[PDB]
């Protein structure tokens, strides 16, 4: 899995 | 903004 | 699966 | 927006 | 499936 | 608006 | 099936 | 949008 | 098979 | 946004 | 197999 | 974003 | 395998 | 913004 | 961001 | 794993 | 094998 | 910032 | 940041 | 074997 916010 | 894939 | 919002 | 597959 | 708004 | 399908 | 609405 | 199978 | 998009 | 399998 | 992206 | 397998 | 980016 | 995979 | 295995 | 914030 | 970057 | 794998 | 193994 | 950065 990945994830990211910004 | 925020995503993730899994 | 994939999901993201912004 | 938001959007997601699965 | 597949959805998404905006 | 919004969409989806499955 | 697909649906949207705008 | 838009689907389809086979 | 399948496929989508919106 | 977009999603296919086979 | 399978992809998506959004 | 985007994802895939096989 | 799979690979996935965001 | 973060982000993590794994 | 992005990830992959095999 | 791998994890970042800034 | 395996791989990640952020 | 900060960071970490493993 | 990034990593790997095989 | 295995490697990182960051």
């Amino acid at each position: 899995f990945g994830t990211g916010f910004g």
